[PDB]
């Protein structure tokens, strides 16, 4: 997913917070790994969905989530 990731970076600069970072975990067969990760901002631990084919499809995911949260 194209832009959740670039769009938390913005947030995290406009309100003087560390860039997010992500943690990624890997799990299940070494050539049919599944993915899911844990962005990390201003403290807070936001997860992707679980379950992705690659890291950069769970940290967007993981953005996404964030992005959600920080709206409410």
């Amino acid at each position: 997913s194209h832009v959740f990731k670039s769009r938390l970076q913005e947030y995290a600069q406009k309100y003087k917070l560390p860039t997010p970072v992500y943690e990624i975990v890997k799990e299940g067969p070494s050539h049919k790994s599944l993915f899911q990760s844990t962005v990390i901002l201003d403290g807070v631990r936001y997860n992707s969905l679980p379950g992705f084919f690659n890291r950069k499809a769970a940290e967007q995911s993981a953005a996404e989530v964030a992005l959600r949260e920080l709206a409410k």
